[PDB]
RNA sequence: GGGGCUGAUUCUGGAUUCGACGGGAUUUGCGAAACCCAAGGUGCAUGCCGAGGGGCGGUUGGCCUCGUAAAAAGCCGCAAAAAAUAGUCGCAAACGACGAAAACUACCAUCAUCAUCAUCACAUGAGGAUCACCCAUGUAACGAUGAUGAUGCCUCUCUCCCUAGCCUCCGCUCUUAGGACGGGGAUCAAGAGAGGUCAAACCCAAAAGAGAUCGCGUGGAAGCCCUGCCUGGGGUUGAAGCGUUAAAACUUAAUCAGGCUAGUUUGUUAGUGGCGUGUCCGUCCGCAGCUGGCAAGCGAAUGUAAAGACUGACUAAGCAUGUAGUACCGAGGACGUAGGAAUUUCGGACGCGGGUUCAACUCCCGCCAGCUCCACC
C-alpha cells in the first residue's frame, strides 16, 4: 500500500511526545486504500465520548450503497487514552496526524504526536 | 414494466499480526452469603397507637422518625482558556490655548560686595601705523542692570521686676553664682521673639565637677536551722544607727542527709457490727471496718475500689404484653467465588443473511443496492 505523511510537520510544529493508532474504516474501504484512491488535505480528529474520531479523511470506492462519507474511529490505549486528554489539560498541546502508514498485514495506522505547533 | 451488468487483489483454516478499543472466559481478590476451628460480652421476647416536619429533578430503593409537647440530613437547577527556521500575528492609540508703538525721577528708616558693557585720566611697550593716532595692560574714577550676603539700626508684641524668711558652699582639699514663703506696681529692645518682595539670636527656678585606685562603704544586736528523739559540719534573715545638704526606731522566716524508740499502720489471725445495682432469698462468700494477739516497715507503707457465677421465688426495658418461652452481637485464622488485578482471549475495519463445517469471499445458496439500456410518460 502507499505511506502517507502530512505536508507541514516539520515545518511550523515542534512534537513533544508521539503514539501510533489504529483506525477502523470498513475492509472495503482498505481494499481501495490498499490500491491508493485516497485523499489526506486538512485532517483532523477531534474527541467524542473518551475516543478520537477523524472528522476529515476521503477514501474513494473500489456492490451497493456503502457510505464512505462518514467519520472514522481511531483506537488507543484505556488507560493512557483516557489519561492523554489531562496532558492536553495543561495549558494545550494539538493533536497532529504526522503520518498514515500500513501494517504488515495490509491494515491501516496513524502515528500522532502531542505538539507545540498552531 | 423490464433487457443487462456489479459485490473480500493474503494462494483453505485461529489471526482483520499489532492497534493495553468493546464484550465474553479462567487464574486471583474484597463486599455479599455459607462452612470448618478457636473465643468474649449482652437480660431476652412478641406486637406497635399517635404526633410534628414532608419538595420535584441533578447524588442517595422521594417519607423521616421519635418518646408524657419538639429527642426530628442538606446544596444547586448559568460562559471557557498560554512564546521566537524558507510563510505568519485581525482590528484596538486622547495629547489643550495669548499679547501691547511714543517722555521724567527719590529721604542714607535696609546696608554692603562682586560680576558684565560702554568712557575719560596717570602709565610702559627695540608693539605698530593712514600720523596728535590705533592696541595688549598696570593704578585712580563716574554710571545702569543682575546675582549674593549680614553680627544690627528700626518697629511691634512680650517671659514679672525689686526685696527676701529659708538657704546652698563641706570625708578632706580645689574652683562659683544666687531662686518660686511673704509683698507693692494700669506689663519697659538693662532680657528675648517676630516682621518690612532681608537675616541671625538659648540669664532664671529646688545646686555641680575633679585629686583612678570600694561606683554608696563602714558598725552592731536578736531570732533561727534539730524540733518526736539522735548523730552532722557550719550558715543567714527580720531590725536599728553612725558618715557628707530633707532623716528611719521592732518583726518572725529559708535547707535537709542518715538511724529509729514509745507510738502507729499494714499483712496475718479471731470476732460484734456495716455494704452486697431489678426487689427478695440463699450456697459459693467478696469487701472495708475496728479491737485484741502475732510478723514486719516506720522516705520505696495509712492512694482510689463495692462484687463474678448459680439452685430458687417474684420479674423489667419507649408503650403494651409472653416471663422457665428463646437468642442476639462481635473479632480472628481459613477451605470458595460476582464487571477489582494479571492473563489464555473473541469480535476486530471486509454489502447483507443462511447451510455445509474443524472455519468460509475462496464450498454451496438467497436477496438487496446502484448504474446502464429498451419504454408508457
Amino acid at each position: 500500500a502507499p505511506v502517507l505523511e502530512n505536508r507541514r510537520a516539520r515545518h511550523d510544529y515542534e512534537i513533544l511526545e508521539t503514539y501510533e493508532a489504529g483506525i477502523a474504516l470498513k475492509g472495503t474501504e482498505v481494499k481501495s486504500l490498499r490500491a491508493g484512491k485516497v485523499d489526506f488535505t486538512g485532517s483532523f480528529a477531534r474527541f467524542e465520548d473518551g475516543e478520537l474520531y477523524l472528522e476529515n479523511l476521503y477514501i474513494a470506492p473500489y456492490y451497493a450503497n456503502v457510505d464512505p462519507r462518514r467519520k472514522r474511529k481511531l483506537l488507543l490505549h484505556k488507560h493512557e487514552l483516557r489519561r492523554l486528554l489531562g496532558k492536553v489539560e495543561q495549558k494545550g498541546l494539538t493533536l497532529v496526524p504526522l503520518k498514515i502508514y500500513f501494517n504488515e498485514r495490509g491494515y491501516a495506522k496513524v502515528l500522532l504526536g502531542l505538539a507545540r505547533g498552531k
